[PDB]
Order: structure tokens, then C-alpha cells, then sequence
């Protein structure tokens, strides 16, 4: 049971300066030569799936990456209490429990540019302007949402991925540094304020209008 | 090197229904027979001090509490990016630095009453209307904030701090698992909106006006 990450590494100008990614980068940068990783907090030694493609889009580079740890989901579970979740939820709920928890502790991806490109980190939020990220369970999914992206452009992620095998690669991290790198998010962006707005309007720019 | 925590239990009325806590509780509830402990999450296996002195305000339940225990400054001061605080606190600040961190990731106190009480818990913030608490070095300095608080009042506590022998008494958890109730505060608050804000009114709402 695997899910399938899909947003905007940046978004063309808004991101800001230094942090600007553009044109000239993205294509160069891509076909990325190797194979790009997702971790949590930037934790070189918390790896928990790899991006298995980046397109170049009218407003960005928009990728899908695949997040299969075991471990994930175990230390995340454990940490909600008892009541996270009715019993509205029992009677419907299986695994897109796992997703619902990851959904809102890890919002946001940051796309460490070497130049082009490194690692893809999943966090609050990032320090770009459309880093927020929709979460599933098939690639057709996790990219379903964002209203502007193109039918042609939607269309081609989803044939990468259909080449990409090691679509089973399951990524181990350890529980004990995983609750770690975990509870390092949350010390680091407790003083963060209007953190759901922040995300609100993220949202909004990455197109993920969905409702 | 031991911090004290000092703040309402719960404010008169105030709180509202069933969590209600009125007089002929305080006054039948106190001496409080059982030397009641402070932990975190109401973790009956993560306890991290425990209340000192319990007094009854005007206003409501005060108290003081001793929270000593060296894994709790270990297991948040690794969480801390490299950068949490820059080098003008590298030129000022000692242990000063556990405060910092402990302040604003565990903000307000649980009163897990029994009936009369069983346990204080260390939360974002609580079911309570005035539950933001205050944290510091010496007892006279957690409670000087309290503006309200009568000077006859600040000066009881202290003096049955005096009394309180066992102020030595070292709180041993173990990093694996005080990462992981740590890390159950943030998962089982992430949804909260304006948490800043909550705490801003609740810290106003306790006397807590310090500026």
C-alpha cells in the first residue's frame, strides 16, 4: 500500500528570488540523471520513497513521486490518540487513515536544488510559493485535483509512471529516528502563525481548487 | 537545573460546564493528600515533575510545580534545527535555552481532576479557560509574572516551596519514548487553527500581562 505524492516543485518567478527556479534550470535539469529521492526534514538518513518523474509545466515543474515506508505509517498511527477518527471513520476508513495523517502533518514539499536536482523534502510548509502537495493512493489521484494543469500534461505523468518499475521498493526507516525527524518538524514550525492559512492559500495557487 | 511551571488549575466558572471546578472542591481537594505529579499527554508512564504546591486564588486553583528531568531538555534541544537561535543567543543563553523550547512546544497545564486530583498534564493548550502557564528558573520567578496574582498569594507558594524537601529529586524517561509522547502533542494537535491566538487570550485571561 503505497502513496502517490503530486504538486509543484516551483512555481515560474513567484517562488521569489535565490529560492526562483526557471526555464533555462528546469530543462536543463531534466531528464533528472539520478534518480531523485523524497525524504522528511531534508533527513539524508530519512528517506521514505523517490519521485518517479518531473514535467516541465506552462506555471512549473510539477512531479509525482511515490512514498512506500512501512514504518511511516506505524509511527504516525501510534502517535494519534485513540480518537483520532469517529467511528464514522471505522465504518470507512482502511489505509486512506495512513493518508489522512500524512495529508495534514506533512503538507508541503521542498525541492533542494542542487542546481539540478538532489532531494525532495516533505514538511510543513516550504519556502516557496505552490509547494503545497495533494496525497493518494494511484498516481491518477494524487494528480487528479489541480484544476489547471493540462489534460496533455496529466496525461503524461501518468505514462511515466507506467514505465517506472521498482513500483514496489519498500522504504525502511527505522520507528526510533523516524519519531525523531517527526517530531523535529513539529519543534521547528511551532512558531509558525495562520500555519493552515499559510497552507490555504498555497493551495489555492497550486490550483488544488478540488470542492 | 530545574524549572518551575506556576498557573491556574482552572478559573472559576469560567471554564464551563463538567470541566467546572468551584470551591467546595478546591478547599475539600486540598491539602491534596496524594503528592501529585506532572506529566506530559497525561502519559501515566511520561512524568516529568510534579506539583510542588497547589493554593486557592480568589480567582481560582494556583500552583507550582517542579519539572526536573534531564531527558526532556536532551530529547528537544536534538529536535531543534542547527539554527534555533541565532548566535545573539549563542552570546546570552545557558539552560535558559531548555526554557525557550519547553515554553512554547508544551504551553498549558491538564488538570486531570479525579474528583480531587490525580495528575497535571503539559499540553499545547487545555479544555480550560486560563490553563496557559508560566515557566522559569526559581519559583518566585514563574509566578512573578501573574499580575493579578495578591502578593500575600505569590508569597504563600513560596514558602511552602521552602518547606518542599526532595527539590534534588531527578525525573528519568527515556529519549525513545518521551520522542514519542513529544511527538503525540504535535500529531494530535496538528488541526487546531489559530493555536497562537488561543494561547495568546488564555495567557491574557490568567494575568499573564508581562510587559
Amino acid at each position: 500500500e503505497a502513496l502517490y505524492v503530486a504538486g509543484y516543485l516551483a512555481l515560474y518567478s513567484k517562488d521569489e528570488g535565490e529560492l526562483n527556479i526557471t526555464p533555462e534550470i528546469v530543462r536543463s535539469a531534466l531528464p533528472p540523471t539520478s534518480k531523485i529521492p523524497i525524504n522528511i526534514d531534508h533527513r539524508k538518513d530519512c528517506v521514505v520513497g523517490e519521485v518517479i518523474a518531473i514535467i516541465e509545466d506552462i506555471r512549473g515543474p510539477f512531479f509525482l513521486g511515490i512514498v512506500r515506508c512501512p514504518q511511516l505509517h506505524a509511527v504516525l498511527f501510534e502517535a494519534a490518540h485513540s480518537n483520532f477518527f469517529g467511528n464514522r471513520d471505522s465504518v470507512l476508513s482502511p489505509l486512506e487513515r495512513a493518508l489522512y495523517l500524512v495529508t495534514n502533518y506533512l503538507p508541503s514539499v521542498s525541492l533542494s536544488s542542487k542546481r539540478l536536482f538532489t532531494h525532495v523534502a516533505l514538511c510543513v510548509v516550504g519556502r516557496r510559493v505552490g509547494t503545497v502537495v495533494n496525497y493518494d493512493c494511484t498516481p491518477e489521484s494524487s494528480i487528479e485535483p489541480f484544476r489547471v494543469l493540462s489534460m496533455e500534461s496529466k496525461a503524461r505523468l501518468l505514462s511515466l509512471v507506467k514505465d517506472y518499475a521498482g513500483l514496489n521498493k519498500v522504504w525502511k526507516v527505522s520507528e526510533d529516528k523516524l519519531a525523531k525527524v517527526l517530531l523535529s518538524t513539529a519543534v521547528n514550525n511551532m512558531l509558525l502563525r495562520d500555519r493552515w492559512d499559510v497552507v490555504a492559500k498555497r493551495r489555492r495557487e497550486a490550483g488544488i481548487m478540488g470542492h
